[PDB]
């Protein structure tokens, strides 16, 4: 009966048999037994909580649920009873000190705790502390257990479902569909498997009122994915989600294997495993709103990988995940099957596809695509994302796009301004210029009206709404193309963004065509800003440029924090290109203008008395009194540079001119033409975007025929 939650007495004994034959395995498991040494090592201190996020008293009760997790393990995994004893005294501890605790004295939070200023914590605590319960069972006494399970674990359960007193406010948590009701559910449900408490588990699988109509794991598996297996508020806050699913999911499978709930709705947790791989680039999460430095490295990915190859080890791609990036294994047999497959040479290549992930429960509101490259020689990937808000996390960035290349990112997208833990900048929370900045429009790869971000940077009306993904076709053959409108960033305004990654025969690396329509009935400033990583090289046209004096782009919606380093005018070609290097490789971004198009090279860092904004660099283009206006650019990427052979070729931009050659209702062409006589026509059916249909289009005396939305032509 018990251990059963982390793993079953039949695993722990194959784990211990198999000891010294996977060394990457064992070498794990020795870390785990480290911590557990140290703590046992350490003396025992439960202190009466007085402290939030960072205090003293805080961190300590989160290092014992740490400690107690590791020594049950260590348990398990040696037979050494100073771990269990550790465990042992400890909650006895926890228990004496328990019926004395009111609410947190710290008057922040929505939903105080009791060990914790919040119940998000309890319940990360009790999560923890479950497994370590579970796995000393059988070395306690009946008087311990019934003393133990009395004053700490019912009154915590319950105070987690229903909160105390007057205030339950924590069942309106425990029955939402939200991150902290996974975890507190996960808490809940797993103490009641150790316990053997029937109720628990089923409210946490089904609701307080036990019908799954309106509360739940189960309901939460069906509301907070897309159908593809999305979680709307990006891919660093999907990394967090997935872990109390994965977690809780495998007590599930060990307890109650009938219910099949890795099979439930379509495996829906594969597939947000599947979807966090397929939105990382050289392991690293693409940082779509809210984000920071986060990748297949962290330790939710672990359990995630370790959990779900275990369900299915027929996904050998999973071992190079955790081969390429992880390179630790969780006590389980799961983690034990990992590192032993790998060892075994069953690693597969991860397959990285281009892919639509669409978003909102039910898979109609918005959607990420992202293009991949196609030849192994390269490694790139194109990104466009036309999604719901994205609750409290969502940036207003309709249609923004993001290019990586090379092992690098290009053309980046900024996430957050946030400095975990470290205490002197915000206390650690998101920053003041997290809001004025990094949520704001212009600090995207996307149109900018007036001066004021998408929605008026207005999160209750942007969570009315969603962009669309209103075509895509991965399988061109020499192409690959996406496409997204927006109609309500700004009511009165339609705008289209169409992105195709070209494979021509006479250019070294494919290339990359933008087109941003914006249509409106009413004169407008339109900005189109591309922020790039890397050095400046050279601008097809005289610029001025600030010498002892840097003053700020504007005043509001982001534009404040942008000092305007050069600006300048092409009065004398038609197309404006700007060349700039990352690493070996450049990169040449050239756009069609005319003699009143403004360019200009900003840089980030104004108005930041505390130091929160990174020093990053963007090319925009301005076009004013403009009603309808078609962007059209080439993104070129180009030439080798070894600075430590002291070689390079092919440096400079092959693109002679980018040039919009009909532009109307029914149809919108871009001719871009390159050194040698050679051109790539793309062309836009601007009002349907139906696969089937066929088009035909004179240019030039030239007939251009095609099927579906986007025709590329090249010679
Ligand atoms: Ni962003």
């Amino acid at each position: 009966q018990h251990p059963s939650l982390l793993f079953t007495q039949e695993e722990v004994n194959e784990m211990r048999a198999g000891k010294g034959t996977v060394p990457a395995f064992d070498k794990s498991l020795s870390e785990v037994l480290a911590a557990a040494d140290a703590a046992v090592n350490s003396p025992v201190s439960v202190p009466v909580p007085v402290d939030g996020g960072g205090g003293v008293v805080h961190e300590q009760h989160k290092s014992n649920y740490y400690a107690m997790f590791h020594c049950g393990v260590a348990y398990q995994l040696t037979g050494d009873k100073k771990y269990a004893a550790y465990v042992g005294d400890m909650l006895e501890a926890y228990a004496k000190l328990y019926p004395t605790l009111g609410f947190h004295p710290l008057q922040l939070s929505p939903v105080p705790g009791r060990l914790f200023w919040q119940t998000l914590n309890e319940s990360v605590w009790l999560v923890h502390t479950a497994v370590a319960y579970d796995c000393i069972y059988n070395t306690l006494s009946s008087k311990q257990r019934a003393t133990i399970e009395k004053n700490l674990f019912v009154p915590m359960a319950d105070f987690i479902m229903d909160g105390m007193g007057d205030n339950h406010a924590n069942n309106k948590t425990f029955n939402k569909m939200h991150n902290h009701a996974t975890w507190a559910t996960a808490a809940v449900g797993m103490i009641g498997f150790a316990m053997n408490r029937e109720d628990y588990v089923k409210k946490a699988l089904y609701g307080s009122d036990g019908t799954g109509k309106r509360g739940g794991f189960i309901r939460q598996m069906d509301y907070l994915f897309s159908p593809d297996g999305y979680f709307t508020e990006g891919a660093y806050y999907q990394r967090y989600a997935i872990w109390p699913f994965v977690i809780f999911a495998q007590c599930i499978e060990n307890k109650l294997p009938d219910l099949k709930i890795f099979n439930y709705r379509d495996s829906i947790l594969s597939k947000a495993l599947s979807t966090l791989i397929q939105l990382s680039y050289e392991g690293e999460f693409f940082h779509i709103n809210d984000a920071l430095l986060k990748g297949l490295s962290a330790q939710e990915l672990v359990y995630a990988v370790d959990i779900l190859y275990n369900v299915n080890p027929s996904d050998k791609s999973l071992l190079s995940v955790a081969n390429k990036y992880q390179h630790t294994y969780l006590p389980t047999s799961g983690g034990f099957k990992v590192a032993r497959d790998i060892a075994r040479g069953e690693a597969a290549p991860i397959i990285y596809r281009s892919s639509v992930f669409r978003d909102g429960r039910k898979g109609d509101e918005g959607g990420v695509a992202v293009i991949r490259s196609t030849d192994s020689n390269l490694n790139s990937a194109l990104t466009l994302k036309a999604t719901s808000h994205g609750l409290s996390h969502g940036h207003f960035d309709k249609l923004t796009m993001a290019y990586y290349d090379n092992g690098n990112e290009i053309l980046p997208d900024y996430g957050a301004s946030r400095f975990l833990n470290i205490e002197a900048k915000y206390k650690g929370h998101y920053t003041r210029e997290n809001q004025s900045f990094a949520k704001q429009t212009i600090a995207h790869n996307t149109l900018v009206v007036d001066e004021t971000s998408h929605f008026a940077g207005d999160i209750k009306v942007s969570s009315r709404y969603h962009s669309d993904i209103i075509y895509h076709d991965f399988n061109g053959g020499h192409f690959q193309v996406m496409v997204a409108k927006d109609t309500n960033a700004y009511p009165g305004i339609e705008m289209k963004r169409t992105l195709a990654y070209v494979t021509t025969p006479f250019l070294q690396f494919p290339l990359i065509l933008d087109v941003l329509q914006a249509n409106a009935d009413k004169e407008h400033q339109y900005d189109y800003p591309i922020w790039y990583n890397g050095h400046f090289v050279s601008l097809n046209f005289p610029y001025a440029k600030a010498t002892n004096e840097l003053k700020t782009l504007g005043t509001k919606d982001g534009y404040q924090h942008l000092w305007l380093e050069a600006w300048g005018q092409n009065k004398s070609r038609n197309t404006s290109s700007f060349t700039f290097v990352n690493k070996d490789r450049f990169y040449t971004i050239s756009i069609a203008t005319t003699a009143q198009t403004e360019m200009k090279m900003l840089r980030l860092g104004a108005n930041d008395p505390d130091f929160n904004l990174r020093n990053e660099t963007a090319f925009l283009i301005r076009e004013k009194a403009r009603k309808n206006h078609t962007f059209a650019t080439s993104i070129e990427t180009h030439g080798e540079y070894d600075v430590v052979m002291e070689t390079s070729s092919n440096l400079t931009s092959s693109c002679e001119e980018v040039k919009v050659v009909m532009d109307t209702a029914s149809y919108t062409v871009v001719k871009a033409t390159y050194k040698g006589g050679h051109s790539v026509m793309l062309c836009l059916s601007n009002t349907d975007a139906d696969k089937e249909k066929g088009h035909r289009l004179t240019v030039e005396g030239t007939m251009y025929a095609w099927n579906g939305r986007c025709g590329v032509f090249m010679k």
